[PDB]
């Protein structure tokens, strides 16, 4: 009766303990989603086993084979019973799996190295000396691409035609690029990550301006799962008890390095 | 007929009476955020609808003694409406009796003060008495402080609960009025979405200070086992990704602002 919980290895959501070599099972892991999982399980009344998604991805659908990868794939194909991770609620994903109500809110934000004369998305669109880009894939990119707003359309026009490329392969790459471009590059990513990195050494970056949109992380379960109901109520219950905020503050600031 | 009966509440700027509403008939009588949203939801879900205002003008609370729901939530659980399109906060007790779509707007408890008031945060209110402060005498707001584990807020609750004269108001407008009349000696805690709306209305003597003390969400509600929920749920998500929700937000909040 053990529930197979799939999740991704992303800080501070899911991380490896300092001594994960001497540990075994769920005790190996720690972090926001790891703590959350314990709560969700306690209120829904079930035993769970935490497993890291094989390909270490969230969930996208190939345009050719139409196959789902990442944690979404593990849910649609019967490899996992529930996904507890920072998985953003989207239209296409909602069509194939069931999402609970958001346990965390977020949106596209701007990351820059401290000292950079940038304060908003508008500031970027008006200049070029300070290059800026996003992940070469994901909701963040397609946001600007399918945006009928001139500010984001102009930013998109720039990003689309730039030399060298302002797009990055991974997030860690984008963050590093900001730290290494000596204040000549700005990275557009999820606010949750932006404000987490801002609290990590060497603490040479900061979040600027407000969010460009509004997304949400949700606990996903296979379409039609009987588990979805209880889990959904658990999230709402945890939120109304300020537990989600407590968990946030904990892994973002209490364990912060600034 | 196959005309979806849409229940909604009369709260600005979500649903408001037009200019010549007396000369108009049907849905064309109303306007606002939720009115525009309803049109889109119906467009993508493909259905004709009729806008109706909830009789008791309430959102949805379960009377503790009669165990009976009121407002829009009640209209659903008792088969009087097919769908509820309004600023209805997604709560636990409600999710237990109705089906909510994914949030179409995020919000949280915020502090409303009269401009000039020497307050910048909730912690400020808790370290003083010079400036009185309160909330609606019912709802998730007053509920947030009573069951709070944060010291400042539990210190605020201790103050509010035992304060004379009472610092609790009966309506939203009543709380806003008290702020505009207390010459900056009264702060009002309410939904941020409403706080940032009043901040855009005459005479523009109020403002929102500090960040939200929590995080809620407005969602479209439908009765359980409704053949409408899933479609409505996908509609909200798509509208958000197309930036339509943000456009509606900016239209009725800032484009028609007065400050
Ligand atoms: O569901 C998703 N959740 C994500 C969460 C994060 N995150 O910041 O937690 C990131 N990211 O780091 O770029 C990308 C994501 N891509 C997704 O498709
Ligand atoms: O579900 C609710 N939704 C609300 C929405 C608003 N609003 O701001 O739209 C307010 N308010 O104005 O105080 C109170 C509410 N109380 C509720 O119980």
């Amino acid at each position: 009766k053990t529930v197979v919980v799939t999740t991704i290895l992303e800080s501070p959501y899911v991380m490896m303990k300092k001594n994960h070599e001497m540990l075994e099972g769920n005790e190996r892991y720690e972090g926001y989603c790891v703590d959350l999982a314990a709560e969700i399980a306690k209120h829904c009344g079930f035993k769970y086993k935490l497993t890291i998604v094989g390909d270490g991805k969230y969930g996208a659908r190939d345009a050719d084979t139409k196959i789902w990868n990442g944690m979404v794939g593990e849910l649609v194909y019967g490899k996992a019973d529930i996904a507890i991770a920072p998985l953003t609620i989207t239209y296409v994903r909602e069509e194939v799996i069931d999402f609970s109500k958001p346990f965390m809110s977020l949106g596209i934000s701007i990351m820059i190295k401290k000292g950079t004369p940038i304060e908003s998305a508008e500031d970027l669109s008006k200049q070029t000396e300070i290059a800026y880009g996003t992940l070469d894939s994901g909701s963040t990119k397609e946001f600007f691409r399918r945006s009928k707003i001139c500010v984001f359309d102009k930013m998109w026009t720039y990003m689309r035609s730039a030399e060298p490329s302002v797009f990055v392969r991974t997030t860690a790459e984008g963050v590093a690029r900001v730290r290494k471009s000596k204040g000549k590059y700005a990275y557009l990513l999820e606010s949750t990550m932006n404000e987490y990195i801002e609290q990590r050494k060497p603490c040479d970056t900061m979040k600027v301006g407000g969010n460009l949109d509004s997304k949400g992380y949700g606990i996903a379960t296979p379409k039609g799962s009987s588990l979805g109901n209880a889990v959904n109520l658990a999230v709402l219950k945890l939120n109304e008890q300020g537990l989600l905020d407590k968990l946030k503050n904990k892994w973002w600031y209490d364990k912060g390095e600034c």
